[PDB]
């Protein structure tokens, strides 16, 4: 998919839970996966139209502060990822989340 | 499920054991899973009605201090989590815990 | 099982080895499992009658000091753990340790 | 393959995502894999002609700064890696990325 | 087995390689396993008669200093481990090392 | 095998890639495996004649500095490792690397 990708990483799982919920409730985006990065850091990945990923990312960043003890470590938006990156890195749509992609 | 979700994370396993036991003894909630987060941190996840998750979370927060050397690192309650989140993050009810629902 | 649970976590494996041996030799308790917690920390879990878990735990705490370089990080006793906790967390009796439960 | 190898490692996943996308869009190179290195560090590996790996690597280094909170930790280019290194370390071309090698 | 157990943990793998080789060359002991403990710490476990484990452990401790950059973090000798500890923790003899046990 | 063993560990993967390539290009040695040690440290292991492992290790130590941001954390050479060590620790020749022997 050439949809934009957003990635956000928190210290602690509760922060990433808060961010993920805000993202998919505010932008027409699909949460496609998460990573245990080590050192109690967790990464989440969303896909969607670039403008919707921007809106979702802002909501996710602000939601991290609603989780006691959570910290926002790092985030990025890649507006139009190369197929090789989507293939190798864990950022692709998958069959588990297809029905949410259809909904966007 | 549209049930509320609570998640709490401690430094050390004993603290998460203390917290989890307090949660399910005080709220009508289901402990659905836990995560080894790395750095000796452990995450637990509960589901239930919003009122019961809040009650359980309060009891769990206070219970962490009963474990010598434990620290409460972070926690959150999401009253009405989006179905997409439940699908990807390890927060769903599962068949292992069905009898506790 | 409604038996009490004790859990103890050390910095380094040698400390948890010392503690486990002291625990099962002091109380009528079963060591049911251990966890690699990360950051070179190791968790052990015992089950048994609450009074036996208390005496075993006392011995385990003191035994950690017998390992050079070990640190006792954290421990707890839960006298009557809820079945949902026993199910999800790695604290249940299991078939690998059945013969030790029988002997207690 | 005697193609050069480039490897770059960031603090946080978003930085490695930014770097990978820049690399494969700038040089005629293939992203062959990534590593979760621990401590929330992530490694990516590209292969291609040495001149293409150099230009891709330059773009990847600069792209890390486009991810909030990311840090560039370490990187290297090996112009003509030994077959024993390609065998043991996770740097070989693989069937998952064949179509991207063909296009280079 | 009621043979003694020795456990030694280093920062870095080279230190544990040095210690393991010194142990089995100096005491009539068997190296039965190792653990990746996290945080670049490595644990090794030897078994044998208590006096031989003592001799091996001293040689292993001194060998750690022969590895550049290695640090000895923690160690213990448990002279006669309870069968429950041997069962749950990774300290038992195994079929991979039987021929070295026979040799001791 | 009674061949010598060398092991070297870096902070970051690029440093270990640099070191490994220098080793097999300078000594008649076989790189038999590597370890993700945690904390972004990576271990590599070579086997060969004592003289070749020493030569390869020297080249590998110097090569770590050619990787931006890499650090050499620790290394050792065991000229004649005990067979018990080869059995338990991941330092043996293996079928994946047979052609390099």
């Amino acid at each position: 998919s050439l949809d934009a990708v957003g990635s956000l990483e928190t210290k602690g799982f509760p922060g990433v839970l808060a961010a993920a919920d805000a993202m998919v409730k505010t932008g027409r985006v699909t949460l496609v996966g998460y990573i245990r990065a080590g050192s109690a850091r967790f990464t989440i990945i969303i896909r969607g139209d670039v403008s919707e990923v921007k809106t979702a990312m802002d909501a996710g960043i602000h939601a991290v502060d609603k989780a006691y003890g959570a910290a926002l470590e790092t985030w990025v938006i890649i507006p139009r990822p190369h197929e090789n990156v989507e293939c190798v890195l864990p950022i692709a749509y998958n069959e588990n989340v297809e029905r949410f992609r259809e909904s966007t």
